């Protein structure tokens, strides 16, 4: 990685302009080569560099350098934003959704093959490059087992992860939630919606209260029941309450390939 100075990153962000250079959180839009600057805690900074040095893959965001963490800028933002058509972007087609799901699984496979647990798999952490290729980001919580500090997004977390367990099996559950967001175009949690949690639609379908067809994102024109049901079957297997009954990432990756 390339080592940068604080002023060397201050003026590229136009003196950290909150609008306009602010992307979110804090993340700022600079130029070196279009880049994403994450200004931060110190413990999570060191781990982020450690994971990025060993983990290089086409389905993982690339770290450019450090100071502040600089990444190559993903022109099509997050999968979360694209699924909600944020800022007027056109809906993702079923064909693109399938490639994104496959790409995300390839990224998680690489992390797991290298004995790494992500711990924060979610659609906000799946970035999209110039060709809409899935790029897994945010390795600040990533680990190479119990914990007193329960971390992550509750809407995506496995039951054992909320109880304090750290296991690659929890990454599988979280990926299952992402797969449901891809099928439905719905956010994992919505307080102004019934059911509030998306993972709960699995129960509604299993109890025959509703069908998968009832939940298919209506903002697509190219979905077919066969591939939609095959992705839902993967999502359902991933969302097993018993961690040992979930498929490993290699089986998920295998099932998503047989889908196309
Ligand atoms: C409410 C509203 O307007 N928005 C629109 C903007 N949106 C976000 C803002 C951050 C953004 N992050 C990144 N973009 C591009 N490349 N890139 C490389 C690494 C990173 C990040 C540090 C990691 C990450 N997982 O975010 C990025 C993704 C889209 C929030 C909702």
């Amino acid at each position: 990685f390339h080592s940068f100075s604080f002023y060397e990153l201050k003026n590229v962000t136009n003196n950290f302009d909150e609008r306009g250079n602010k992307m979110g959180e804090v993340v700022y839009k600079g130029y070196v080569t279009t880049v994403a600057v994450k200004k931060l805690l110190k413990q999570q900074f060191d781990q982020e560099i450690k994971v990025m040095a060993k983990c290089q893959h086409e389905n993982l965001v690339e770290l450019l350098g450090f100071s502040c963490l600089v990444y190559v800028y993903m022109p099509n933002g997050s999968l979360l934003d694209r699924l909600s058509c944020l800022d007027g972007t056109p809906p993702l087609s079923w064909h693109m959704r399938c490639k994104i799901a496959q790409g995300a699984a390839n990224g998680i496979n690489f992390l797991h093959e290298n004995h790494h647990i992500h711990r924060d798999i979610k659609s906000a952490n799946i970035l999209l490059d110039e060709a809409f290729t899935a790029k897994i980001s945010d390795f600040g919580l990533a680990r190479a087992v119990m914990t007193s500090r329960i971390v992550g997004t509750t809407a995506y977390m496995a039951p054992e992860a909320l109880r304090g367990e750290i296991t690659p099996k929890s990454d599988i559950y979280s990926f299952g939630v992402v797969l449901l967001e891809i099928i439905t175009g719905l956010p994992a949690v919505d307080e102004h919606r019934e059911p509030q949690l998306l993972l709960d639609i699995k129960e509604e379908i299993e109890d025959e209260e509703k069908t998968i067809e009832d939940y298919i994102d209506k903002k697509m024109n190219d979905a077919d029941s066969t591939s939609v049901e095959a992705m839902y079957s993967v999502a359902s297997q991933c969302l097993h309450e018993k961690k040992n009954k979930r498929p490993d990432i290699k089986k998920v990756q295998q099932l998503l390939q047989e889908m196309t």
